[PDB]
């Protein structure tokens, strides 16, 4: 097992990272046309998850620490198709703040997107350090979408996530859309595509889902409202243990926010050793809170 010790960018503190957060948040507001006016929030959340989701608890390979998405093997992962849009969004931010590590930037993009979309506060820690190209994990560590509840449960054990953590994390599927050209799936998960709510769970329980084939010849569950669920999403109401948790989150917005915040921070920090004297996690103010 590799050890990755968090190392604070030299001399930086909360205020420096709040400036980076603010730059990301301002660009999120500015570049509003993207993806038929969804904006960049959802793709930034997906990027933060995919750079973290390569982690393997068994040997501490992959994970957000090394910023390895910047290397061709990882950014060309078929599982990452479309994330180049998020990377391009972050490029001017990195140019303005060249001192931030790549892993810190990609993970902070996800935190900023969740909060700016009115989601929960997500505490965030700095100190990821870029590692060399040979530390890039091979393709194939991110999950397939065509599988069942047992696949999802087993998959997430590798990321040290339990049933509650898995169901909470999947609530991010309220955001954005599937794009046929990226993933072979098409459509949004609900009405509020760029506002962070518990709608994923409500839609799973309340919509009338039909199992259909899309134009890429893949199965997905579709509702007459024009929403979709991946087979892996739908598995959360097929498995009785997942179903209980889906119902809980559909009925308690605050509980979902609190559990999502914990699981998402954990996801973004998997693989990182934080020294005992490392700074406490930062909680960034939103632009709205700052009057900006
Ligand atoms: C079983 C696990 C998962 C599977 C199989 C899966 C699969 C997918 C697929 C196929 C897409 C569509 C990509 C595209 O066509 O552009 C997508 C989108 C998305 N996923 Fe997941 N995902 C999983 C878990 C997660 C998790 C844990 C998160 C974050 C907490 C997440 C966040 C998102 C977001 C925000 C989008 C929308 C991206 C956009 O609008 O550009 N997903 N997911
Ligand atoms: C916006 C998309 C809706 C889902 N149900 N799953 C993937 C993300």
């Amino acid at each position: 097992t590799l050890v990755h010790v968090a190392s604070v960018e030299k001399g930086r503190s909360y205020e420096d990272f709040q400036k980076v957060y603010n730059a990301i948040a301002l660009k999120l507001r500015e570049d509003d046309e993207y993806d038929n006016y969804i904006g960049y929030g959802p793709v930034l959340v997906r990027l933060a998850w995919h750079i973290s989701g390569t982690w393997d608890k068994h040997d501490n390979t992959g994970g957000s620490y090394g910023g390895t998405y910047r290397f061709k093997k990882e950014f060309n992962d078929p599982s990452n198709a479309g994330l180049q849009n998020g990377f391009k969004f972050l490029e001017p931010i990195h140019k303005e703040f060249p001192w931030i590590s790549s892993g810190d930037l990609f993970s902070l993009g996800g935190v900023t997107a969740v909060q700016e979309m009115q989601g929960p506060k997500i505490p965030w820690r700095c100190g990821r350090v870029d590692t060399p190209e040979d530390t890039t994990p091979d393709n194939g560590r991110l999950p397939d979408a065509d599988k069942d509840a047992g696949y999802v449960r087993t998959f997430f054990q590798r990321l040290n996530m339990n049933d509650r953590e898995v169901v909470a994390l999947m609530g991010a599927h309220a955001l954005g859309k599937t794009h046929l050209k990226n993933s072979g799936y098409e459509g949004p998960g609900g009405a509020a595509n760029n506002v962070f709510t518990n709608e994923f769970y409500l839609n799973l329980l309340n919509e009338d889902w039909k199992l259909e084939k899309n134009d890429a010849n893949n199965e997905q569950w579709d509702s007459k409202s024009g929403y979709m669920m991946l087979p892996t999403d739908y598995s959360l109401i097929q498995d009785p243990k997942y179903l209980s948790i889906v119902k809980e989150y559909a009925n308690d917005q605050d509980k979902f926010f609190k559990d999502f915040s914990k699981a998402f921070e954990k996801l973004l920090e998997d693989g990182i050793t934080f020294p005992k004297d490392a700074p406490s996690p930062f909680i960034f103010k939103t632009l709205e809170e700052q009057g900006l």
